[PDB]
């Protein structure tokens, strides 16, 4: 049906400017779901997923400014114009920077912007622990469905989606190999992506599990943004590790944190 | 048991220098068996799987020139000296000639080096046609059995026909197929950051173009685009078949032969 669409409509009813939410290097924004219930409760939330889940066949996007510019015309078929309030979360973190460089372009408002604890890219020589890595995508994929994490494969997880939430019940090895795929790419994205100044404050959730990192070590971590962005830059850490942002304790916090800073 | 390691034996047999051939993004090395018939019957051959498949626990290489010196590693292991002759298919490729500049740092000879129908990569706009595709991974996988393919490929169907036909696939179980998937995500993340450095040497570059209406030129200035980094001769062979399809009988055959007659 619609369950791997480019659009995710996870809640449409709310008076307020909405929360769209693009997904991680996996490609689906089903995670967000999370933060529904600590977002105010009339808030719309829509999530942006990968192009080539719904469709195996679609080009993929060779660039994220290509995948923002997709991700951007979209939104705005559901929002004219107002504030644009967007999340993301690793891949996302960079599309939703390059979603708000184009819309500051086109003279449009530009909101909250939150990232999820993705750091910006040396082009030149990628860190690996800066890029997305696959046993942390399926993760993030069971932690939606609340697998008790305590070498992951996508057949592992596929069946504990089906078994866990009927809307993933005909998940077949086509929509399987359509994920790697969208995962493949999205990876092969980050090398290449050249963020551009943004004149926007930015919010970013830092995961630091160790709470023996130094405050001063999480902000330099933070201030790894400044040459792209031209406000404040704003952070909040969350005890979990990068995969596990969308647990229940730190989506709590980060909901009520957009929540807090939307009101 | 040894079907996933980084080394492959295929023929360990002969007393001229081996021919190693790099795996595709796919990671596998199986597919160049399809050599043996048609390269000397003295030449050992050796393929260059990646790492992560044996051991799905491995950390990846994340760079081409930290893959390049593993597989160094690995094949001055089997020849400590002597011509270096290299094979490379698609990523392979890259990593071939990061081997070969790595090979002649080290004041180490390097003999043929194959390239089949990879170009070098503008990293500020990396195009996606020169990019491995997914269902062309799985299409060379396919091939490796003799998949006839006049019939969406997924990663499951692909396993399947392999363990049915060889059965030295046999117990390739979901973990190892997620750390295929694991290997072409990263070798995918691996093109755009590569850059080559000028090679003193020659080069064979196979070119795959099925369309026969195009002109020769054409596959010379294709070839040509190497000359940034190849400061050798730069001969070229054109096989008539896409990308995917150069390890089936016919362009094998034409790809094995002319390497025996490079190497005779």
């Amino acid at each position: 049906g619609d369950t791997l669409d480019v659009l995710l409509p996870l809640r449409t009813t709310g008076e307020k400017a909405p929360l769209f939410c693009v997904h991680p290097a996996g490609g689906l924004s089903w995670v967000y779901s999370g933060l529904m219930q600590h977002i105010g409760a009339d808030r719309p939330l829509y999530g942006l997923q990968a192009r080539g889940l719904a469709d195996p066949s679609a080009t993929l996007p060779s660039s994220i400014e290509e995948m923002a510019a997709d991700y951007v015309t979209q939104i705005r078929g559901v929002q004219p114009s107002g504030p644009y309030h967007l999340l993301g979360w690793s891949l996302g973190s960079l599309v939703i920077h390059a979603m708000a460089t184009q819309l500051r372009a086109e003279g449009e408002e530009v909101g909250l912007l939150v990232n999820l604890d993705q750091y910006p890219i040396d082009r030149s020589r990628p860190a690996p622990e800066s890029q997305p890595d696959q046993q942390d995508a399926l993760r993030i994929m069971l932690d939606f469905v609340g697998y008790d994490m305590d070498p992951l494969d996508y057949a592992m997880v596929a069946d504990v989606l089906r078994e866990r939430q009927s809307v993933f019940a005909n998940l077949d090895e086509t929509a399987i190999t359509a994920l790697a795929n969208v995962f493949a790419n999205s990876r092969s994205l980050f090398g290449s992506f050249a963020p551009q100044p943004l004149d926007s404050d930015v919010l970013v959730i830092v995961a630091e599990p160790d709470e023996t990192v130094p405050a001063a070590e999480l902000a330099a971590r933070v201030e790894q943004w400044r040459p792209f962005v031209t406000g404040k830059i704003e952070y909040q850490t969350v005890r979990c590790s990068h995969p596990h942002m969308m647990q229940p304790e730190p989506a709590a916090e980060i909901g009520r944190l957009i929540a807090e800073k939307l009101g």
